[PDB]
């Protein structure tokens, strides 16, 4: 679990969104596993606007942060689950690192700010849904 709080927005994995998230829906994209809902309290996370491929992510299953090199956002195959059929997930970045069910939502950050959130894993890999292209989060 986990979320990004920026301005009057909350960014979460679409498959983990709550009833409150859907009742205050701003935008969602099943192909990216992202949902953005509106908030009453002001968020103070900063979003990165860059092409970094190195950063640090929070891994809940280890209660630790790990440094990673990660790929450029791209269309990557994701296996079937109770939330989605087998499909290509867009804007996804892979890294070699530990992740297991429960880790979705952990933030990936670089020196510029928040890059994205854990969305996939398995096999000594971890996948992050990028948010750097969502320029409207800042306004
Ligand atoms: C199996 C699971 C996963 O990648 N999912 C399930 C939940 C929906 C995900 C999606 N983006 O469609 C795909 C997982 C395995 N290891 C680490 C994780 F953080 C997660
Ligand atoms: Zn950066």
């Amino acid at each position: 679990s986990g979320a990004i709080y920026v301005g009057n927005y909350r960014v979460v994995n679409r498959h983990l969104a709550t009833h409150n998230d859907w009742a205050n829906l701003v935008w969602e994209d099943s192909s990216r596993d992202l949902l953005v809902s509106s908030t009453t309290a002001q968020g103070c996370d900063t979003i990165a606007r860059c092409d970094c491929q190195t950063g640090v992510y929070y891994c809940s299953s280890r209660r630790k942060h790990y440094p990673v090199s990660f790929s450029k956002p791209s269309l990557i195959f994701v296996e079937a689950s109770e939330y989605y059929p087998a499909r290509y997930q867009s804007h996804l970045m892979l890294a070699v690192g530990h992740s297991e069910p429960g880790d979705c939502g952990g933030i990936l950050r670089c020196q510029h700010g928040v890059v994205g959130i854990v969305s996939t894993g398995g096999n000594g890999l971890v996948g992050f849904a990028d948010v750097r292209d969502l320029l409207w989060l800042d306004e």
